[PDB]
C-alpha cells in the first residue's frame, strides 16, 4: 500500500463487533493514557491519504507495556509511516535506548519528526532509508553477540512477513520478542475463500494464513496471538 | 445458576469464526496436554464460564516470560487453567501464591498440575483473598515483592484488591485484571435485560475503568483479548 488504499475493499481493521466498544476502550483506557505529541501525531495521520495503515491507539499502549515490563533497551522496527509506533517506542525506552527505524519512504516519517523532536526523544532513533530485507541480509552477516536486539516491531510489507521472521530469529536475542501486526487481516483469515478482496488484499489475506500456521508451528520461538487492534502474534525467541 | 446469566457467551470480537480461527490455529497447537485435559473437564463444570479463555492463557504465559517472573501471586484460581499456565511458565525455582475461597474448585485440577510437575511452585490459600491481602502488607518486606498478579476472583472487589496489590507488587511488576470489558456491556451507561448481579459488575468494571486509567501509581494497557483484560505497571 504506502510504499507500493481507496482501491481497498476493506475499512476498519479492528476486528471487535461493536464500534462503541472501540471507542470505549480508546476514550477509557488509551487517550487519557497518550502522550501529547503521540496524539498530534495521530491526528495528523487520521488525515494522510494512507491514514488506515496507522497502528491502532490502543495497540501502542501495549507495546510501549511490553517494552517496560521486558527492560527493552535496543529495539527494530520494521514499516515506520509517520512513526506512531517509533514514537511509542522512544518515550518507552530508558534515556540511553536505540531503535533502528528501517521504511522505503522518508517522506512518511518527515510528517511525524516534529512530534518526535518536540517530545524529546529522537535522538534514539536511527532511520534508515531502505527496503528492509536487503537491511536485514547485511546485518546477519555481521552480526555480533553484542548488537543482539530486544525487541522488534513488524508493520511493513505484508508479504514479507515470513522473509523477515527468518532474518529476526537470529538477530533478535534469546528471550526477545518480535511482534507482527495485522496477523489477522480485517478478519479475512478464518476463511479459506473471502470474495470482494482487491488482489493485493487477498495477497495480504492468503500470506496472512500461511504465516499464521507457519508461527504456530515454528519451535524456534513461542507464539501468542492476541486480540487486539488490527491483531498481532508475539514470538518470544527460545534459541 | 449457570443459566440465569445472559452474559455467558457473548463475543467481543466480530465473529465466532474469527475466535475459533485464533484458537484452531494458534492456540490448541501450543496448548499443554494438561492444560488441554483440564479445559475440557472444565467446560463440563457448573461454572464453565469464569474459565479463563485459552487465548488469554497464552498471553498471560508470555507477559510472564518476556518480564522474566519468578514470584506471583493469583487471586482467584477455580480449577487452575490460569494457576497452571502461571507454574509452566516460570523457571524451576518460580513461587506463586493462589488464592481462592473453595479448595474443592483447585483439586478438579490437581491432578493435571502434578503430572504436569509444576506442583511444588504453588502454595495454594483456601481462604478470602481480601483478608490474605491485608496481612501480607504487614508482614512483606521490600524483597518479598511480587513480579507479576493475576486478578480473576470476585469481580465487585478488583478496586479492593488493586490498593493492596499496588503495594505488594514490586515497582515495575505488573497487576493484570481479567473481565475488564465485561462482554461489551461496559461500553454503554445502562444495559437493561442483566442478572442484578451481572449489572453490577458492569457498573464495578465502569468504576474500575476509569479509576486504573486516572491512578498516577501505575501505566495501564487495556487489551482486548479473551474477555478483555487490563495491564498495570507499578511505577512507585
Ligand atoms: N519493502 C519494504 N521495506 C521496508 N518498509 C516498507 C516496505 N514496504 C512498505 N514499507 C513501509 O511500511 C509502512 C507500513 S504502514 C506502518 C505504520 C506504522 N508502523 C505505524 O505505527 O503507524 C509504510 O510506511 C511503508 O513505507
Ligand atoms: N473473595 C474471594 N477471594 C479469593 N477467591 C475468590 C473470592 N471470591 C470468589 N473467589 C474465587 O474466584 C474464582 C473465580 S473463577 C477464576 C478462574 C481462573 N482464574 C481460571 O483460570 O479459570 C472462583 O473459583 C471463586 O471461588
Ligand atoms: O498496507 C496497508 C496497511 C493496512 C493496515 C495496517 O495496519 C498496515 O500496517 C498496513
Ligand atoms: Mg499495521
Ligand atoms: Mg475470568
Amino acid at each position: 500500500g504506502p510504499g507500493m488504499q481507496d482501491d481497498y475493499a476493506l475499512i476498519h481493521k479492528n476486528i471487535l463487533h461493536s464500534e462503541d466498544l472501540l471507542k470505549y476502550i480508546l476514550e477509557t483506557s488509551v487517550y487519557p493514557r497518550e502522550h501529547e505529541q503521540l496524539k498530534g501525531l495521530r491526528e495528523v495521520t487520521e488525515k494522510h491519504e494512507w491514514s488506515m495503515a496507522l497502528v491502532a491507539a490502543d495497540e501502542g499502549l501495549f507495546l510501549s507495556m511490553l517494552l517496560k515490563l521486558m527492560n527493552a533497551k535496543r529495539t527494530i522496527e520494521i514499516g515506520v509511516y509517520t512513526g506512531y509506533s517509533l514514537l511509542t517506542t522512544a518515550l518507552a525506552l530508558p534515556e540511553d535506548g536505540k531503535i533502528t527505524a528501517i521504511d522505503v519512504n522518508k517522506s512518511y516519517f518527515e510528517i511525524g519528526l516534529p512530534f518526535i523532536q518536540k517530545a524529546g526523544v529522537e535522538h534514539k532513533i536511527n532511520f534508515i532509508e531502505s527496503e528492509a530485507l536487503p537491511v536485514l541480509d547485511q546485518m546477519l552477516q555481521e552480526m555480533k553477540e553484542e548488537d543482539l536486539y530486544d525487541f522488534a516491531f513488524v508493520d511493513a510489507d505484508k508479504p514479507n512477513y515470513a522473509n523477515y521472521h527468518e532474518r529476526l530469529v537470529k538477530l533478535v536475542r534469546v528471550g526477545g520478542a518480535i511482534v507482527y501486526d495485522n496477523t489477522l487481516w480485517f478478519g479475512t483469515v478464518a476463511f479459506p475463500e473471502y470474495p470482494g478482496l482487491h488482489p493485493e488484499e487477498e495477497e495480504c489475506r492468503v500470506s496472512f494464513r500461511n504465516l499464521n500456521k507457519l508461527l504456530a508451528a515454528d519451535p524456534r520461538v513461542e507464539i501468542s496471538q492476541v486480540s487486539i487492534g488490527a491483531g498481532l502474534t508475539i514470538c518470544r525467541r527460545l534459541y
